[PDB]
């Protein structure tokens, strides 16, 4: 007969999917940033620009106020429009006198011979093309675009868990076990040899798995504990729906109080335990321990949740259970987001390399 | 006594095994290339060539015919043989003077005057030195070399678990089981506390796990199952080797239905799943539930496979167990073609930088 | 009740800790370097500069000697102090003539003409600017501040497992269980469902877990093994600290023949697996086969260890159970070590781009 601890392999399983939930996957290689030293790169060579240059995005009456392109639109005989915002961002804080001697100060551009000058005008003009050129990379925007945030990767899960965005508080407030569908006994919400459960969900498959009712708590009712049994009251035969406070004495046995550095190696493997100790039968797979007939909860018969959408005969667990394939698609924009940090990880050296050198006055002479 | 479910652990870890066979195992991450971008490179090198320079790779009496080396031997006062390939491949839709036409206006070198010429022709022929020095680092054909195919590990993994380059059919068609040796009673095959089995690979691991037997069907042949036994209707005692379909029956409690992104620590985790599930004794390692003295698939003695590579005092399982060792290979030349795919990436990023400022008119003449 | 077999989940969770203790966890992407190829542009350098220039490293009386300083300061107008050790070792092979000539024949500057002699220091001299840029990125000293040893890795781990730097031999020389407070009986020595265990270490838990008694030895003593109890003799009514002999006889369960390549994905895979088997109850948590009151390895009982850090209300074993946490800093570690190791890898692969440029004759030519 099943009885104390005999769960505790499923409830391991089940409990590694229940503790990715709540905010506590964590994203930690996370955005990559270039464009504080692109904009470096750009407004030093604003800078080390000729003066009629920077005078172009001075304002006709007022050298301090940025040109209007109503009041002075731009010559059609130009790319200017096509450069304009990011030129326009990197003069504005020179069109004040004394911010720009002072970069040209910082810079080590103030002073500087003629000849010298124009050598060092020509270096900087070459590396800001290579810095532009590096930004703006095509595997840099599509790696941009393969990024995701902790949110979105943590409403998914959630998603899995609870078909909800957020999960539920230690009440359960807002939440309805088995999306409202439980009725007339234990088999029927959690499935037999021949039908499938109720539970779309990681954590009313939990339930289904651990929850000790009414007439098991001094036996099967103590598959997944080891002192006392979760003491749920479960009576489904009369009341199918479990209450809030019922889920809860279940969720408490997966760790809801630590987080987890995401990865999808980690839920890769949290999925395959799951999907492989699925028991796969002529009409049903089950997971939990399994004697007889259904997933009743009686010492006889088993402590389970069945699913149709796999068997002996078809079904993967990632692609047609529908909870698991929500989990994998986190894995699979994990894996896209870990490969985009490293691409966009190149770009990232090769700008403060560049910005290195032209603040190296030896250099700016010598690459002339 | 073993009975229903008593080896869902050791099914769950070796069906990881068995998922991973026939062509199921997929390699995504797969050869970076930047062969076309070099190529590009090097044709535009050879459009802005002086005309003398592609004139070189006519044939002399008909200047749209590539130069036949015993017709016009190449000059042994040059490197010109260490290079011809290259260049000819280059050269080859150059010699059509409509092509070349319309590749020098592609390019922008089309009108310029001949100052502007000589200076995007240095910037090329600089940023062409660079691409091949950077395309031709030796971490680059040492990294391809490393790089292997869907294919080569799709067969060494049906290697370790059924002893063939392709996975048997559902008839187990050209297969046989225990490499024809399976002879007298179920421990002889599947081992004991003092002798190792018969099984060689994962399959037949497997089998002598949780295939049930004309004795044990009510009882330990279920350990593997919920419902109803396999059904083999295997009789050791007089047919030592199963049959195809019995084997099938047994392989049906696995996912064949589904794929794996390969990954090193997906092998991993499966090998050390399988390895840390071996049961050291003095004379033996059992996997699977063992009461007492051998396999022989009663309930009071065991359903398991027994090895004598590994015990409690010598063996490592991915070293010393062949079809382990055999899967662990996959998992190494799995981690080297991860590291080159990386490596590969710093090439292709590079040359993709080179090509865009090749083709940038205003670049050209800063860097010369 | 408890018996033959029942914790080989649990023992298997355990070993997969105790096989990365003693030297068996190694670790493999190891010091990237690039020392070399920029020692080797540095003295390019220094060999193709003007011969005036190498004088200033030679001593006034013997060219030959090197420099010193005391002889003859550096001039105060100058950055040369902050130059001055990688210029001197840099110039002291070629303070030999025999050798600086060989060195201007070996890097093809020998017999160049005036003009193209100067090109060639001016592509040398700005290649050799852009290798020590790149070389002394601030991400490349962190980097290389991150990097850590097999040897720190091996110590942390046989602390987790130990509370030691090393691991115990055979006979456990200089290992006293339970930190020398084990007494009374085994469940105060090994916790129950209200007391938390002595055990302090990953050995110890294992002990508790595993270990027969002179009572279970026919019984649950069985848990961990298949053919024969592990024959301690353990008598924790009477001497509650078990042997060395009796230590070793429970270690050999584990596999410690062979080696684990490092990684913190096997040590999350493998920490996550004895965290979540951790049965939540109201004051303690347990790993082991439990049945009712404790574990004191009686068969009605439990074979089992038992924390107080963490309940169904409370903790997360990776930062409350101590030496969890100790083993989750390893893993953290080879974190940050294997994306050095990935971040280090720019600087090498540009410095030998570099290397290769400024060996080719024809590029210092174009590219001055
Ligand atoms: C770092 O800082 C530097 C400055 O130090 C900055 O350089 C500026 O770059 C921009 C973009 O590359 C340059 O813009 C060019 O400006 C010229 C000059 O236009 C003025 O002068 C002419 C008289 O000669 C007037 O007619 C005109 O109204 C302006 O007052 C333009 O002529 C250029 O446009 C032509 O070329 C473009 C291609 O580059 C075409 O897209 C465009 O349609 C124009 O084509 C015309 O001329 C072509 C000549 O080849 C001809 O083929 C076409 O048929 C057509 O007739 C261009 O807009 C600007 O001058 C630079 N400033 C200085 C002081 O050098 C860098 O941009 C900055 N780096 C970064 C990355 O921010
Ligand atoms: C991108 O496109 C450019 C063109 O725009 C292309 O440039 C070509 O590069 C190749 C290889 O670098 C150049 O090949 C050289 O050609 C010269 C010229 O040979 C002709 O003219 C001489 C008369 O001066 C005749 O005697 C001869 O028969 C040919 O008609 C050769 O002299 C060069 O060979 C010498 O130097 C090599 C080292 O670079 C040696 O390996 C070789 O043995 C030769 O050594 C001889 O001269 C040495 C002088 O230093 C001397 O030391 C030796 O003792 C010996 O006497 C070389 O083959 C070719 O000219 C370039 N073409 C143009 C138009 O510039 C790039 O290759 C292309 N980029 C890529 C990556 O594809
Ligand atoms: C690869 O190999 C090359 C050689 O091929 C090597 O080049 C050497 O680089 C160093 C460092 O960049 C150069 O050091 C400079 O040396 C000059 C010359 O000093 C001598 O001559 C003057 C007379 O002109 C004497 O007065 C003096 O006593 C020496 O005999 C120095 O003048 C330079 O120092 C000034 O500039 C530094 C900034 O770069 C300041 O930090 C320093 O305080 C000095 O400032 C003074 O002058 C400034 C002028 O702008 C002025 O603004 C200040 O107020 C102040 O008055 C500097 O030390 C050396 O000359 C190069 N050698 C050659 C032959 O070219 C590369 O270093 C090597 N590459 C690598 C990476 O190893
Ligand atoms: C589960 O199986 C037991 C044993 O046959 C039976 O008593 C229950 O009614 C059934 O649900
Ligand atoms: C396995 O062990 C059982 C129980 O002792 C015995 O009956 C079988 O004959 C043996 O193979
Ligand atoms: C463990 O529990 C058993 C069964 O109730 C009891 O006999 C032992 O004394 C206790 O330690």
């Amino acid at each position: 007969n099943i009885g104390t601890g005999d769960n505790v392999l499923h409830r391991a399983a089940l409990c590694g999917i229940i503790e990715l939930a709540g905010k506590r996957a964590k994203l930690e290689t996370a955005l990559p940033n270039f464009q504080n030293e692109l904009n470096s790169i750009l407004e030093l060579n604003m800078t080390a620009a000729e003066p009629t240059w920077l005078d172009q995005f001075r304002d006709k009456d007022d050298r301090s106020k940025p040109r209007d392109l109503t009041k002075q639109p731009l010559p059609k005989d130009t790319n200017w429009a096509d450069h304009w915002t990011a030129w326009a961002k990197a003069a504005l804080p020179l069109l004040n006198d004394e911010t720009h001697q002072a970069k040209l100060k910082e810079y080590k551009l103030a002073g500087l011979q003629p000849e010298k000058l124009e050598r060092a005008r020509n270096t900087i003009r070459r590396l800001t093309a290579e810095a532009v050129a590096k930004a703006q990379d095509p595997t840099v925007a599509e790696s941009t675009a393969d990024l995701t945030t902790e949110e979105d990767l943590q409403k998914q899960i959630n998603q899995a868990v609870y078909s909800k965005d957020t999960e539920p508080d230690d009440d359960f407030n807002g939440y309805t076990a088995f999306e409202g569908k439980a009725s007339t006994n234990r088999q029927t919400i959690c499935g037999s040899a021949v039908a499938g459960s109720k539970a779309t969900n990681a954590m009313d498959a939990l339930f289904c798995v651990c929850a000790d009712d009414r007439t098991n708590g001094a036996d099967a009712g103590k598959a997944c504990v080891a002192g006392t049994a979760p003491g749920t009251g479960w009576n489904p035969g009369v009341t199918a729906t479990p209450t809030g406070t019922m889920l809860q004495k279940v969720r408490k046995l997966c760790n809801t109080h630590g987080k987890t550095t995401l990865s999808a190696a980690a839920i890769e493997g949290r999925l395959t335990a799951v999907g492989n100790l699925l028991t796969r039968g002529s009409a049903t797979s089950i997971l939990g321990s399994f004697l007889a007939t259904d997933c009743s909860g009686d010492q006889g018969s088993g402590m389970c949740v069945a699913y149709t959408e796999v068997t002996d005969a078809k079904g993967t667990p990632t692609k047609d259970i529908p909870w698991m394939q929500k989990l994998d698609s986190v894995r699979i924009k994990l894996q896209k987001h870990e490969r985009a940090v490293e691409k966009l990880g190149k770009p990232q050296h090769d700008l403060k390399t560049i910005l290195t050198l032209a603040k190296d006055p030896a250099y700016l002479q010598l690459a002339s």
